Formats: structure tokens, sequence, C-alpha cells
């Protein structure tokens, strides 16, 4: 059980921020284009499947700042999980529907991309949303739209919550020449994430992309 | 009157997708832009006015496939309509308002053509929202915004309901050179439609708007 | 304090349309691009800051129209404002936080920029949301995410009211050869705001980025 450490909201600096903008209910999107010409390159060099390589990257970022991490337990308890573990979309070509599942990240790239792949055979074509639960209370949702680009993306969750992890999806790619973009939307409570946070977000995803071997190979 | 086909959700293999995200009541808006050189070109060469022909197209793909078509009627029945007929903007350039009004879509092109033009003159101007009345319940709105092109366009409607029909926003044309690009906002409820089934909608746009000759002419 | 126009409801041209959006609770955020290649380029040759400049153009356009100066005094009563005030995110380097204040503009560009300096010193640092109280009731939020760009940006503020102004979001600029260009997102209430309106705004920055001459200089 991955460890979550409870803050003290009377003594957090955030404190005014983080009731000012959960009393609001204030959410945010923001759309971008990354430039994975570099990071596409290395994984066609060394026979990787795409997805994964990019659900560990973004679980990196993830687990960078606490910002990307904080919410409440099941408990209702505010605090932040050392680290987060990705719940992605996985597809089943024939149902034609879609599921989400969960593969822990702990180390190197091999190690969960081996994971990923037994996880996906598993747990694939099961006609249930969810076919691997439990699933961890330290998760974040990853959903891919491959079959369409786009340059905004907004999720409208109207269900009474104030839901602080964040939302990321991301669409087809995009190609311009010999460049790559992948259409990347962010969805982040304003409680614990500011445009700062979002921009460190989308700056990490970008600079990891562009050295990947520093992290992939 | 439309013919509504009631939907028995213990039998529906989407009852527990369905449910999930009512109780969340998570709606998504994607947009992209769709091209439209070779639309554009042929209704040129016709003297046909855009609009119509877009107004056209977008029914056409509302109507083939039952997830653009799924909502409760008025008397709280979930299913889903054989067809719909679009509900869209039209503009008083005097008063400086906006109306809604429909025009049913039955067969070709040409025939909805001339109804949309004889609902345009009776229907104009009249300073109400919704001047004919009454309003299908087999209907979908579809606005424009021909002022301001976009990259991004979402809907915060905060109104206590799950309202599950699709809701299209179109922007002013993006030229390029030789192409021209349609900015689209796509708006469905996820407990009806998947990114799946937004990648389908804006694919089918795409393929029919490259493919007049088809449906148009 | 500035003078409130207060509305009269009944005889109000906008009366049906201001009700219908207003029981549905509905706002929008369209999200362009601002081509603000002569705009910077006339900053840079004069010396000024382009964020101050920005906001001074940000205000004219909204002092521009009532449809953006349109909510609810602090009494509960509809009106409208005959000019607002930028309400505008400072950032603290140091403890990496930001702020929110405002600054009258009153007349001339310089008389608002020497007062936007000396605001940003005294106000700055504080660890205070809102180190500049009270803030005027006419006031719209002007926030910069300098750190990236985007292409779509929304607020989910799911917090039981029916907030009436206009909200501008701006973000990093994207260069594309000789030419430079503003994210922008403006996010408004349709009671007050149609598709027109928000197409007045985004026209009216363009054209009034495109003339610093006028206003500017
Ligand atoms: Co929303």
């Amino acid at each position: 059980e991955m460890n979550f450490n409870k803050i003290d909201l009377d003594n957090w600096k955030r404190k005014e921020i983080f009731n000012h903008y959960l009393n609001q209910q204030t959410t945010f999107s923001i759309t971008t284009e990354i430039d994975i010409s570099v990071l596409y390159r290395n994984i066609k060099q060394e026979g990787y499947k795409f997805y994964p390589a990019f659900i560990f990257l973004v679980t990196r970022v993830i687990n960078s700042n606490t910002a990307f991490r904080t919410g409440y337990n099941s408990d209702g308890e505010l605090g932040y999980w050392d680290k987060l573990e990705p719940l992605y979309t996985i597809f089943d070509g024939v149902s034609k529907t879609f599921s989400g599942i969960w593969t822990p990240v702990k180390n190197d790239f091999k190690e969960f991309y081996d994971l990923y792949l037994s996880d996906v055979e598993k747990y694939n074509g099961s006609g249930k949303l969810f076919p691997k639960t439990p699933i961890p209370e330290n998760a974040f949702s990853l959903s891919i739209i491959p079959w369409t680009s786009f340059t905004g993306f907004n999720l409208n969750i109207n269900n009474n919550s104030n839901y602080l992890l964040p939302i990321i999806t991301a669409g087809k790619f995009i190609n311009k020449g010999n460049s790559i973009y992948l259409p990347l939307s962010l969805q982040v409570h304003h409680s614990v994430c500011d445009g700062y946070h979002a921009g460190l977000f989308m700056n990490s995803i970008q600079e990891l992309s562009d050295r990947p071997n520093d992290w992939l190979l």
C-alpha cells in the first residue's frame, strides 16, 4: 500500500488558495501539442511500442512534483502519495469498447513495459469497465483518443466532488513534415495546481520527450 | 412524429458505462479543424451556400450512428431516435441577435436546401430565441460563430440535467494558402459517446467533406 | 465608486435569452491565437513591458461594449458598470506563488503603466492571494500562464453562481518565424455574451494589437 502523507492544512502555505478554489470547485483544462519527434524516433529505433513509453513518461512527470499527487484518500483525509500509478485506457477492437487498467511503475522502463504487456493480455476484452480491481487509491487517469487529433479537450464532470488529482488525455499524432506532434490535455484542480504547475507539467513532458536516452534507454 | 426506440437498459452492453458517467455527469468537448478545401470548392462550383451544405453534412453523420441519437424523451424515457433534425443558428443582422430554428432532413440535399431557404426567410428577424415551435424532440444543436476562428471551444452547462445528445459548434474559416479549415467542436455525453465515437464523428465529417459528389451533388 | 447602471430586466430586449441561459447556467470558453507581431515590435521599440500594455489593451476592449461589463453587484442587483478595472496575475519568483491585484485604467497608457509599476512593487511577495483590498466590484479577471503555450483552455467552475463577467486567460507566446502569436481564451456567460460578442472581443483585440499607435503611443 502506497505511503500517504497527510497534509496539515493549518500549516500549509497553500491553505488560503486551497480553500478558495475548493469552495469555488475550480478545475481547468489546458491543451497543447507536444513535439514527440525525438521520442518517436527513439522508440522506433528500439522497437518499443509508443503507448507504454508515453505512459511511463507521464508517470515520471506526475511523480516529480507533489502538486500532481495531492488528493483525498478513501477516508476523506487530505494528503499526497509518494508515487502514483497510471490508470490508462485499453481497447477491445472486437466489442468496440474500452477499459481502464493500472500497472505499477516501480523503477526502470523495461520492468514496467513487461508488466504493461502482460496486463494488457490478461485484462483486455473483458466487457468490464474496470477489469483489474481493486484500483489503488494512488492512481491518475491517462486516456488516449487515437482516432482523431485535437487542439482543445475539456471534461465537464459535474459530480458534486472535489477530486484533486490530474487528468490527462492524449490524441492522435499530427504529422507536419519531419515533425510529429502529440495533442495533450491536462486537467487539474486549482486548489493544488496553478498555471505554474500546469506549465511545469507540459514543459517536463516536452523536456523528457526530447531526452529519451535519460529514462527510456 | 419521429420513431423513438426505447432502450432496455438491463439488456444493453453499455449499461455499466452508461450508469457510471450518468452518475458522474460527464461530458467532454473535443475541438479540431476540418479540412474543407474540397467541400468548399465544390459548393462554390455549384453556387450552393456553404452553411446549409454543412448543416446537411453534420446531420448525415449524426444519423450514421445511434450513439449520436440517444437521449431521454419528454416523458423521461431513455431511447434513441431513428433520425435527428438540426436545430441551427440563424442571424438577424439588424437587431444583432440570433435565433435557433430547425428544418427536417428527409432525403437529398436539394430538398433540404429549398426548405432551409424558406425557413430562414420565414423565421428570421422575429425577436424570439425559438421562433419555429414546437421544436421536435429528435433535434441536435448546431451553432456557428462566423466572426472568429478558434482552436478550443467548451460549453459549461451546469443545469442539473443529463442531456445526452451531441452539441456541435463551428467557427470562422481559417485560410492557409490553398487550404481552408473549419474549426469544429463536438461536445458529447460520455454515457453514450466514448472517445471512439468522437473520433468516428470527426473522421466521418472529414471523409464526407472530401467526397461531396457522394451526398451533395 | 464606479457608476453602476441598473438593468430593467422587463424592458431589455435580451430578457428571454438572459433568463434562458441563466436557468441553464451556461458559459463558454473560446480559445484562439492573436497575432501580436505588430504590438510586440512597437512595445519593444518604446521599451515598454509587454504585460501592462496587454492589460491596458484588454481593458479597452472590455470597456468598449456593455455586454462585457454586465453582472450582479454585491446587493444582488443586475446592471452594468461604466468601466471595469483589471484584476490581473502577478508572480513571486521566490515563494513560487501568484497573487491577484487590480490597478485602475482611467485614461492614457502611460498613466496606467506608472500605477501598474508601483502596484507591482507594493503588493508582490505578500503571501496573500489578494494583497490589495477591497477589490472593486467593477473588475474582471485577467490571468496569464507565461510558462506554456496552449490552443485550448477552459475553467470548470462549479460554484452554484451565475457570475456574468468575462474571464480572460493568456498563454506563452508562440513564435513562427517573424510572427508572434498570443494564446488567448475568453470565457463568458451566454446570458450576456453571444458568439457574436465573443467574436467582437477577439476581433477587437486583434485590431487594436495591429494599431498600437492609436492607444499605446
Ligand atoms: Co465545465
